[PDB]
């Protein structure tokens, strides 16, 4: 606990400049209300939750009785909801889905940063759980009918639906046919998630580089104007750190990358300690543990304090909800 | 005669006024403001700058596809320059803002859309003090101040009166999505998300069509029936008016609420418009059953508590 | 070969068929893949790959890595970079496998092939065959013959040069709007034509897009296309449905003859020579067959009176 708090302090300390500015944005975008997180399945799998390839095993094995490229994971569902039935899917679905998890320290983590939006690949209620308890109340968007009528003016946006109405195939996007008519069987879902990520600050945590969504994505902020869209930060936290030309290569693609690798060191299978570390990097500067020399009291003082100076006089009760 | 016309109106109309109000009242309201409201306060309208194209190009003066396409011709044959100067020689005026204007502020309305080049919304919203972020160029999108947009779908003149800043020629048409990803997205998920009102549009209106063929595609009930308030001399025939209800559009006719003069676009512009207006006190009780219906749509969530402070009650019924 | 043919599956033998009357008819077209070129030792993109990974990297993949990685080269390293790791790599002469030839022999209509070699065009050239080689926009506008060589992914004749082919990501991205003619020539073309798949994996990106496209089409307004698999192993038979339903028609050379797991020729060979052979053999077995021959070429006779004896050796070829 302590140790860790004395090793994160080390780590900012000796931290890039530009993971530092990368931070501080993320930071601000907080205080603003403008940070919008989009969640992947690494947190979800950081929970224990059922990975998708084995269910892509357990279809191979009702397929051919023996037990995988980008495409398989994609068409083997495929085979199986074409050659058995729907019925079968949906089975194989429920008795590997139909599950409870804890919420790991990562999702507690993201709703203490405090974002405005919840996007999220993800077809688990863990979020849903996550949101529920803190209190913060989040209209969860997982359907075409939920758009709408949304309750809230936070949304937490499952762009690949979820398995609230049931667990059933045709509500979640996880076999080829769904990925190929996305974009006509969520109109709606598409375009609040391209409007919050235009309108907001996006960081991308639980994804790898070279995910589906975050090539489509990518994909889709190429047909924006030049500097008309702010960079989404990318969360990395994969065991190794990022070659210097993937990273280039993916920075001028638009996304500023926040590799855990090369923040701290780690165990190539100790996945939590690597999320942590960027998550707590962003909080404890939330907190302000990280701030140490007289410049930087002044700064945030200023920054506190500052706006104040148009007003004549100000309550000392009000001075206490200045630095909240 | 409002509370006269009201007491007379179609249970169709009455349902249509009640759904704007609610969503009035809980932010949800957003106004798409075509050229008829610009127009209404001496605007100058688009086909005298086609005439002006066309007399330019030929020798003295149109279908819907030539209001694109003279101004198409006139932009490859004469020039940016020449394109550019008559537009700022035909639109850099100041004109007044109308009563209409500022009815539309009083709704209150989360989101204001509009398809007008111009700025007499934003002076309107200057002078009654709503601060709105005017969203007219891409770069707008992500720069946008408040989550109070004012979205200038066709651009505006902001920056320069020239034709790149705006949605005139064909080739605008045409370039639309690819040139307004951003604005488009937001546009749509604002229809989406929000109550829409279409004032100012004729019903045969390209935008209003290329909207029908958009809602065309998402699901059967996923959306909710963007609201046209039509204000045509003429009212609207009964086929027509099937035909664009089933299109996704709730219609409430000014022409079919008030009786005016062909030209009289102000008078049936503002009957709507108060006729909204006014109605964002009144209740909509005049049988028990509305009385026990309103009353039991207050009460009923206190039934969850076990008792209620009367002096609490004074906020449940405002 | 004639017995192999003697105990065929009722299926491949009618597959058989419909690819020989196109062939006669002059309507059969062949999409060559990049397995046919590989069994002429051509160089495979995976060691493209592999070289562009140690010039980023320095240490030697899945789908999109194929795409990916080249595109990372191009981004990174630039242009010139890129087309210097192509031209050493693809400024070899390969020598014309016995396919090549077997697939001119079948006498096809036109040949679509995503390889950017030239071993079709000299292929051509050596059987005398003249094809209207397409690999570019312009090509499409200036073709001088009805035959078409059609290299929907471009070819290296104009040079050595990445712009010229469909090779790393942003070009499979971007290829309808950089190919709308070429694209458009071979929808066309293999709407209008019976199509025999050949060098092509099933689970080939083209593969997939083609029949991505095929989805799109109404019901029975296209003709299935002709699938040879030439994998070392026999197709399952659920994988076999699922692109049967997809639109296929699959011929399956591991099915049709035992072959060791690297000999993909003779995996080539004995579903090629075996169209070869059936060009003149009539799939003439029991009485009811030969009825239904002889009927076939003397029933559009019954409209005439009389056959002059001597006419009718041009009836039956």
């Amino acid at each position: 606990s302590k140790r860790y708090g004395e090793k994160l302090k080390e780590v900012f300390l000796m931290l890039d400049n530009n993971v530092v500015e990368c931070i501080k944005e993320i930071t601000e975008s907080s205080r603003n209300g403008k940070l919008v997180f989009f969640v992947g399945a690494g947190v979800s799998t950081l929970s224990d939750y059922p990975q998708w390839w084995r269910l892509v095993d357990k279809y191979h094995e009702e397929l051919y009785g023996s037990p995988y490229s980008s495409d398989e994971y994609l068409r083997i569902p495929q085979i199986f909801y074409n050659v058995k039935g729907e019925m079968a899917f949906d089975g194989i679905l429920k008795d590997f889905f139909q599950v409870d998890k804890p919420t790991n320290p990562i999702h507690d983590k993201i709703l203490a940063m405090n974002p405005a939006h919840v996007i999220t690949t993800n077809y688990d209620n863990l979020i849903d759980t996550a949101c529920w308890k803190r209190g913060k109340y989040f209209s969860v968007i997982s359907a075409e009918e939920d758009v709408a009528n949304a309750t809230s003016s936070r949304y937490l946006l499952k762009v690949h639906g979820d398995f609230r109405k049931g667990f059933k195939g045709e509500n979640v996007v996880l076999k080829e046919d769904d990925y190929l008519n996305y974009d006509q069987n969520y109109p709606l879902i598409s375009n609040l998630m391209k409007t919050i990520i235009a309108t907001h600050t996006i960081v991308f945590i639980g994804y790898g580089l070279g995910d589906y969504n975050i090539n489509m994505l990518l994909n889709w902020v190429r047909k924006l104007q030049k500097d008309s869209f702010h960079k989404p930060f990318f969360i990395r936290t994969d065991p190794s750190p990022i070659e210097n030309e993937t990273l280039i290569y993916y920075e001028n693609k638009g996304l500023r990358i926040i590799d855990a690798a090369s923040l701290i060191d780690s165990n190539e299978y100790d996945y939590l300690e690597r999320y942590s570390a960027v998550m707590d990097l962003l909080i404890e500067s939330q907190e302000n543990k990280f701030i140490t020399k007289d410049d930087e009291v002044i700064d945030y003082i200023y920054g506190k304090i500052s706006p104040l100076f148009a007003l004549q006089y100000i309550r000392k009760i009000d001075l206490k909800h200045v630095f909240e």
